[PDB]
């Protein structure tokens, strides 16, 4: 720590410099050093360490704010937007404590978005894409309820990049931005379900697999976080999302569709997951592209064992087929493994004839293999 303060103090002096990239790497460095300092304060929460960290944020963040609507070199502002996003991702709440810091940060982001800043053509698409990248980290940092009245104004500007006739990169970045922002909005995303659902419903009728994956992930996340206003459309969502699990080939979209269906089933209260639904989801499993969804699938497995068991027993072939090829894969979260084998030990110890009928057409070595751990 006595070494770090000299680094803040010396790097900060590089902003009174007339050279572009020096101010650039200065803002970059300050952001990375605040993130590092935070990660350090998390290993040993020494109250002077959190104190020193806040002392650093209170000067680095207003320097960014000052830089966006005053600095005339767009590249430097871009670097600032990346850095501020990195801080908003690492520190989160700690950056928004001083009253009005959220409202100000939102004001500066707004300024970049509608080109009302001091530094205002590839740097334009990138400036807007960076201020864009800063929305979901700020929503996550502030906790949705505090951030929603600004996302009301952010939403149109960000849906413009969704209208038919934009770059696949434009469309897809903006859409993924919206999904991430739903996640960061949490329960307050319920306010926006009506305005968002046409956007995800249309942008999943898109050719490129990146746009479709971002939009279907957006559907699942909206279903999970949207609450009661989202629940009204669950039959509609499942309606569009049940054909494509056989209609569609790009495996990334297969993965994000399985994820979206898991969010749906887990967030839909009444009754049990419809049989053909969970059946198709388990057919498309295991994932191959967006592996981050496995955690979700893990939860879903758990979800089953808690809400309904008199339905897992009929997808047991699928449910130990997935298992016998997903523990050699040491890139799968081990609590996802734990959930799936909790379903399995259920099926074995309480419904054995279905369990043995399910070990049926696995390979004999895979059968004995699954018999190794569980009795």
């Amino acid at each position: 720590l006595p070494y770090m303060e000299s680094v803040f103090e010396e790097v900060f002096k590089l902003l009174e410099c007339p050279h572009l990239n020096v101010r650039k790497a200065a803002h970059e460095a300050l952001g990375q050093f605040c993130c590092a300092l935070h990660k350090a304060c998390q290993s040993c929460p020494s109250e002077p360490n959190t104190a020193a960290l806040q002392a650093a944020l209170a000067r680095v963040v207003p320097s960014y704010m000052q830089a966006v609507n005053r600095e005339r070199e767009r590249q430097v502002v871009m670097a600032v937007l990346e850095a501020l996003t990195g801080v908003l991702r690492s520190c989160g709440t700690l950056t928004l404590k001083p009253p009005g810091r959220l409202a100000e940060l939102c004001g500066v982001l707004k300024a970049v978005l509608q080109r009302k800043t001091a530094c205002q053509a590839e740097y334009d698409a990138m400036l807007l894409e960076h201020a864009g990248e800063a929305i979901p980290a700020l929503a996550a940092a502030a906790g949705g309820d505090s951030f929603a009245p600004f996302f009301a104004g952010f939403l149109p500007l960000l849906v413009c990049k969704t209208k038919q006739g934009c770059t696949v990169a434009e469309k897809s970045f903006a859409v993924g931005t919206l999904a991430e922002t739903i996640q960061g909005l949490g329960a307050a995303s319920a306010q926006f379900v009506s305005r968002l659902l046409p956007v995800l419903l249309s942008t999943a009728q898109e050719a490129d697999p990146e746009v479709r994956s971002n939009a279907i992930f957006g559907m699942g996340v909206l279903a999970e976080h949207g609450g009661h206003p989202a629940q009204e459309h669950f039959p509609k969502l499942l309606g569009l999302l049940f054909p494509l699990l056989a209609r569609e080939r790009h495996d990334r979209v297969r993965d994000n569709i399985c994820g979206a269906l898991a969010r749906l089933l887990m967030a839909s209260p009444t009754r049990k997951p419809e049989p053909q639904v969970l059946a198709a989801l388990l057919h498309a499993l295991p994932l191959k592209e967006d592996l981050e969804e496995w955690v979700t699938i893990g939860r879903l497995f758990s979800f089953l064992y808690q809400s309904s068991p008199d339905q897992v027993i009929d997808v047991a072939p699928e449910l130990l087929r997935i298992c016998s090829l997903i523990l050699a894969d040491n890139k799968i979260p081990p609590d996802t493994k734990a959930a799936l084998l909790l379903l399995l030990t259920f099926l074995a110890k309480q419904h054995t004839d279905s369990f043995q009928a399910a070990l049926g057409s696995l390979p004999v070595d895979k059968a004995q293999e699954l018999q190794a751990v569980l009795g």
